[PDB]
């Protein structure tokens, strides 16, 4: 069934494609989906998310709106299948549906850190890395977790996350430490291995402009930039200010920046208006830590974004819960932040909230069907106050005998089904 | 009080503190400097001079005292020397090794970051210690009381180090055009550029200072912050040669976590310091969700700079961060605060950052480990007792914050009653 070639592409019968033109995702009521299971845990959590959707859209649409999954594969099954790790064909296939879930995937041979991945940003163009982070009453280790909710809008092509960098004792690095050292007289240590950190307008506008989006369709009223512009002024000071031209330049009637506020609007943000303001890195972690309350939506290049997510992840209990999406120009694979955890590939013990909440990401926010997101957020809510949980939740709770992944499912699914909607769906 | 070096005097009364062959050698009343700085500086270094002879009158009972030298820098030194930074002062921290300073402003215009940057430059003190500790102040991390570290920060190198170019500058066109050429990179024509070194000789360096700290004070853990995994010859380099480093002239005293499994059943022997190492956003993560785990981490710039601020938060603790910049025989101890100028003179600010600071300095570098414990002893009893500046009496209900004076004096009071079979 799912393809190995160009030539076998197609979508499955009743799906019709989600569209894109003239800078607009058309979304039809029986879209196709693409799904790649992917390694390790990745079958068992990708064959949980799409129970758990199909229960929710069944639940708040009621027949009037289905998913189409299409398979693709990728890893291990596109190695028994295809003899390759990732065919073309999955590539022109996420290109073909625009919406993809996938699992994780393992890091071949002595190939790059997820190289299968960056493969897969790099082919469709996925530009901008979203990891939405929020608490469910899970145990946390932060006092003030409930107060989180946000979401980071992540540069991923560029900072010294691009690979641009030659060992201590490469006659590369020694090349560049005499070209530095007789055109511009800088003095670089013999014994230095050598990164470049490259940090370009364009990307940090594509980056900005998908966050102002999204914080206008989710109506947020801060968009905070996190930069270390006053330490590597022409890189991440850079991104700030190309970030704040390019808010007033587009946006100009939906945002006002704290400058402004704190001297044409008196220290209060007008109605109506998203505030755009900034905060150096090392005081970006201190404030999510300190007044997690006054930050939604956060603008960052790769490295920072990397690190302020998976401390936020951290602060509310959600490591291993935490979901993400690499999104293009519309075009959009979501997927957990999680690797294959090899030791639970298939045990039925492993947390698929991760995958579950990377489907609500994708379906709720990038496809717009919002209601499939409040009621998958509903029952994961519901199921963790009801202590009905994997064992990496349920350890930290006396007396609770843990659920295998399937059960949990299962329970999602009950939660689902039972759902009073009219409270659920309410505001 | 000098403006030049050929007055540099110490105070007739007191002793220099030497270094030699690795090894420092201090009297038991030794000369240490003081700059008092800017905005709140002045105060803070007041009160922390009166908190630690006060520490050491009562640890020692009188065989040992500090012999103080007031020297410049900031608003005190334009004042009365006419530049922000005196030769002299500089010289006079070489001369006497141990120094501690308030915060400083810099003005707009000077060719430097800070002020600070040029003192570590001078005086070649390349790394940066911080200790992040929990003194039962209100704090947002539930495991706040289990945040116990100290982060050995390379203070030179990496992306800090300033090489940098601007997108529509001509050096930046030049370096496009050669990493094009020569190796065939392709960076955009619209984006900045930054260089990113770091060396064999600064990592060592670092890793053996902290290897030091760690057999001084009995640590069982040191751990290597990196992002190794997508920055091979940058960080994941740093890590490797951390480890050699550590097994090369540390062999005896320390364990990697792969020779704890393989040899030891999976526990560490208590006299052998473990050196484990854990990808940089994972750290973080690891800080919130397993404080106990870690003690020392030695980290480049950056990374060293996010996780020791991210520490102070977790513990309630932004503004009582206490900081050292060490060389190889010479420190320099100061708040990670800045001059608060609002503050200034207001007699409102919390001391405690630059109390902590002296006694990093006294009880951790010159090795006076007793007024470490009655200092650290004191703030714990003052913050459990609620008697404490505005910062901390706002988030305690009900609580009426003390005057910067007066927190220096109730300090004073639990270290001349402190029990010391009890706290030593
Ligand atoms: O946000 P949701 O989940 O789409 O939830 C939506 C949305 O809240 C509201 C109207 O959709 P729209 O985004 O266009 O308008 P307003 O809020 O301005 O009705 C819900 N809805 C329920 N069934 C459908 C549906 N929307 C499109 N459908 C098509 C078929 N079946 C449906």
């Amino acid at each position: 069934s799912p393809p190995c070639t160009t030539e076998e592409l197609s979508p499955p019968p009743g799906g019709s494609l989600v569209e894109y033109s003239g800078g607009s995702l058309r979304v039809p009521d029986n879209p196709v989906v693409a799904f790649i299971r992917g390694d390790g845990v990745g079958p068992e959590v990708v064959e949980s998310a799409l129970k758990v959707v199909d229960a929710a859209v069944k639940k708040v649409y009621g027949g009037s709106r289905r998913i189409v999954w299409w398979e693709l594969l990728a890893g291990h099954l596109a190695r028994e299948k295809c003899g390759e790790l990732l065919p073309k064909a999955t590539l022109e296939g996420i290109r073909l549906a625009r919406v993809a879930l996938k699992g994780p995937l393992e890091t071949p041979v002595g190939t790059g850190y997820r190289s299968l991945n960056v493969a897969i940003r790099q082919a469709l163009d996925l530009y901008a890395n979203i990891r939405p982070v929020r608490y469910y009453g899970q145990p946390a280790p932060h006092k003030y977790a409930d107060r989180v909710d946000m979401v980071i809008f992540r540069e991923n092509t560029e900072d010294v996350y691009a690979g641009i960098e030659w060992p201590h004792d490469s006659p590369e690095a020694a090349r560049i430490r005499r070209f530095l050292a007789e055109e511009f007289g800088i003095s670089i240590r013999e014994d230095a291995g050598i990164g470049v950190k490259p940090i370009s307008r364009f990307a940090t506008r594509r980056l900005m402009e998908r966050a102002l989006e999204w914080a206008l369709r989710n109506g947020n009223t801060v968009v905070t930039i996190m930069h270390k512009g006053n330490i590597m002024k022409y890189t991440e000071g850079a991104f700030m200010r190309w970030a704040y031209e390019v808010a007033l330049e587009k946006f100009r009637e939906h945002v006002v920046t704290e400058q402004e506020v704190q001297e044409k609007y008196g220290g209060v943000r007008p109605e109506g208006k998203i505030l755009v303001n900034d905060r150096i890195a090392d005081n970006m972690l201190q404030q999510i830590i300190t007044r997690p309350w006054d930050y939604q939506v956060i603008v960052a290049p790769n490295l920072n974004g990397d690190y302020i997510s998976d401390a936020a992840s951290a602060l509310v209990g959600g490591i291993g819960m935490a979901a993400g999406m690499n999104m293009g120009d519309g075009i959009a694979v979501a997927e957990p932040v999680h690797g294959t955890a090899p030791k639970y590939a298939g045990k039925d013990l492993i947390n698929p909230s991760a995958e579950i909440l990377s489907a609500s990401l994708l379906i709720g926010e990038f496809m717009g069907w919002r209601e499939v997101k409040s009621i998958v957020e509903y029952a994961i809510r519901k199921a963790v106050q009801s202590k009905k949980v994997t064992q990496d939740l349920a350890r930290h709770m006396p007396g609770v005998q843990p659920l295998r992944t399937s059960e949990y499912t299962e329970t999602l699914i009950a939660y689902i089904d039972e759902a009073d909607l009219n409270e659920v769906l309410a505001g």
